[PDB]
């Protein structure tokens, strides 16, 4: 019932860095974590390559590219090689290229792996952020909508090791919904990636607020289904853009318990006791005791 | 579509105090608002009469004397007339008494009334917090289960004036689904009251986190929906139990932009403008541009 | 001993943007000042022009056009009379042109003036932020070592009306020390302007954390002082140079207790109680039972 | 240059818990941090014993049993044996108690131990807080100006193993002058424990703000002198009095880093990178360039 969680943030991925340059950069921190007494890490939304859906791509195959055909293929298997001969458990988030009778579709993913090395849950992105075509007034896009589709895995939580984990991913984490769906499935541990630019084109006027948007999400999602959290970044100047830092872990009372300072590679970690949870959900958030389904019904509608 | 919103935070309210005495501190604080320009405020939940839920009530005659059989009655008229008089429409709380079909009903209720001073729209609260049978291991009692029974009117959003207003009371405003369904409903404005203690009996570890959960609450509650809101303590050392302070007013990204700072009777106001609720609606929390329905079907489930 | 205190905060002035109209800007926020009650309303750093410290200089007379030779000229002078037919108190701050001696002295300067108008103190900024020769890897300048000189007034607290007051320009709420020195001579409320990028040329890795060490450096003075502050930001995109937002008014405890949320000409308010000071000052933060400035000399060391 | 810090908190200290006892806690903490790759250890004010101050004192070998008369005694000395053995410098405070020709003098003392054991550093609280003599309507007392004099060694920093440390210890953190001496002398890690009530009975409107006034000094003094800091408490239901949770770790930049958010014997970790303090200290707080202490005389004057 007792653990140790770590995040591992990310600093930039320039646009042509390798695979094999981002894996041996996932090692080192695993590495780090490793000698912290970590036993699962979190690593950030897109962590093979740089953040993709900033350009307008007008080549398939060039958009192909940034995408994963298998997991873990060649070149990201010593991740998985090396995180269970530490047994140590990890989060991954890669974009998905899946093809079905010549169809192919795309997601941005994360996956759940044991402390053997099991891949035993996979999530995919429900809420894309951002627009839908080319807008040149921007200094950079954001065409996750053009690039991925929604997930249609719903926002399952898992067994891992221990734990009860579920997913998020990056934008996901500001909808109270996210975090309810997998709270009303019982998760101990919800935890994701993102990539979260500082600037937002058409409302820079809540620019200075990214972080604290950011925090309070997490905050608020932990605290209200007694959870804890981790949310790691990939962060700082990636191809011109400033990505937030900020990477955290968040106990079951919504409050910060470890928190990134750089805007580099940097590994985090905090002492988690599963059983923390029923200060919440068998209390104040003891949904059986408190929670009113049958007046939420707007929520479901669509 | 701009306004000024005021809380009245109350200090408390002896047992002994009369409903004559309240209301003249109601009173004191409207000629505040009026001072400064209000044109709304925000009172607190049963500010009536002393927070009576901490007892547990073997007379039943002892028991309805809380509550009001009407609204206005002739002691709460002053209140409504020398409001409508001013110009100010207000939020208040109280405990009501309803009997119907051969059922004494009893509900935690709240009303808005307009800058005319007619009542606009009702709500009653519809998660109680605390428990239904006296339990000797705690200090004080939070009968509020047994004393009342869940609101029977859902959450309704309703025109006031130039705004969509939505009301939660008390234990409300740490459901995100109490602010998603109004939310939904296009409620620019959320506004509820109080009575929070700051010793919690059956998870005292987490007392020195009263004030941070109530306004984590609050910022999340707005940022999410893009709503102003804002919640009227009854704050203070009431018969031996303290309520925490910190009543707020909170604009649509989720920033605190008054807060009080006395544990007594204390207007704070606030400049609203209406429009603002676009930056977070039709942008990030662009409803029917991002939110995803379909896979929160989980949360109307009962 | 009470009081509405103000905050007038200033969206951007252009390079072309007159004396004229932008006095005709501050006039209107003393007017929505006036209709919420205000007693005294504190307005930014620089508050006449745009800010010109931004630029390399080279033609004297083009930089001399941004600094005032009397207090108040026939242009400012309306607001001056309009703010004592109100009977609002202000704190204006501007460039500051004396010739004394054969020298050509540059303050950045600040105000008090009480409700009937009169000028009752100065204070010129002591700590100049910035670099003082041209550096090719910024933007911006920000050459406000080169265009001004440290102020030759020290931190002098004044009375004005009921209260005493001391002045910071900008930078100067960063150092625990201008906030001690006026905290020493009993100062009740610490006022003054501001002009700060989100972006830092030489640590832009702390530019996410703009808005927290402006509220930190605001909070962590109020508190050690048991003093009220206010901090008026000229904010907003100027001149291309985005300037933060958050302009605040904190209470002797710290808590902020009203706060912008637009980057544009805003006012916020709040109820000062003069005698809240005495809840740090005559109990944690009581100066005679608990300063020990026996071991406080290498501060003063120069 | 870069090194792993932790704090161990401790949760209460009965008034007949014995050090032994004590010894044996603050053994299993150095365990868990050497599991955790940890160098340096922060551990609480008085440490080996209950807060002591709390009550009133008439028997002189009453009091006196709560000192240390050497440092270590033979109970004490298992923790420097295992710390050294496992290569772990570490902070302890204890109540010290020496006698200079017949002449008792007392101080709440904290010493630096390096990772070989040896004992490189003492400090002896300068800022005591709390009343001097029998205040009758208090729950609990706090006469630590009785039971001790103010510490006569300055705030001095030593070198410990690879770092230039500076002590704190409880009420001083909230001096401003506290960091500012050390900061001024390089600290580059400031630290000390405290034992901080959630209850004050002279301004009991403050104590639903007691976390927030520690970490607020905590960030506030760590930003402005460029030092990591941390702070151990000793916490949770101590004879009868709630004592403060909420220890912490703090950067150069007065981020938060590490958090506890239980009230029991916790260890929280933190990498800290002693090159960071130029962050701060090469530029916004580059004293030689930016401070002017011919005008903060004021501050020394005694
Ligand atoms: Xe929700
Ligand atoms: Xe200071």
């Amino acid at each position: 019932r007792q653990m140790i969680l770590a995040v591992g943030q990310q600093g930039p991925i320039a646009r042509a860095e390798t695979r094999e340059q981002v894996v041996g950069r996932l090692l080192d921190m695993l590495t780090n974590a490793a000698s912290r007494g970590v036993n699962f890490i979190v690593f950030p939304e897109l962590a093979l390559t740089t953040f993709f859906p900033r350009w307008h791509f007008t080549d398939e195959a060039e958009l192909d590219s940034f995408y994963e055909t298998e997991m873990p293929g060649p070149v990201v298997r010593p991740l998985f090689e090396t995180a269970a001969e530490l047994g140590i458990g990890f989060n991954l988030g890669y974009a998905e290229l899946v093809v079905e009778g010549g169809v192919k579709r795309r997601f941005n993913t994360s996956i759940l792996v044991d402390k053997s090395g099991k891949i035993v849950g996979k999530y995919r992105k429900i809420h894309l952020p951002g627009h839908k075509e080319y807008e040149a007034y921007r200094p950079f896009q954001h065409l996750e909508k053009r690039y991925f589709e929604p997930g249609d895995l719903g926002f399952p939580v898992y067994d891992v090791d221990a734990a009860k984990m579920g997913m998020f991913i990056c934008n996901d984490r500001r909808w109270p919904e996210t975090w309810r769906v997998m709270g009303l499935k019982g998760a101990e541990i919800i935890c994701g990636g993102y990539n979260t630019p500082t600037h937002n084109p058409p409302v820079p006027q809540h620019d200075h607020l990214t972080s604290f948007h950011h925090l309070l999400s997490m905050q608020a999602g932990s605290y209200q289904n007694g959870a804890w959290s981790a949310a790691a970044g990939k962060v700082g100047m990636e191809e011109g853009c400033m990505l937030l830092g900020h990477s955290c872990i968040v106990a079951p009372t919504g409050e910060i318990v470890a928190l990134t300072t750089t805007l580099e590679d940097e590994v985090i970690t905090a002492a988690l006791d599963l059983d923390r949870c029923r200060e919440l959900r068998e209390h104040i958030f003891n949904f059986k005791a408190h929670r009113q389904p049958q007046h939420y019904g707007l929520i479901a509608e669509f």
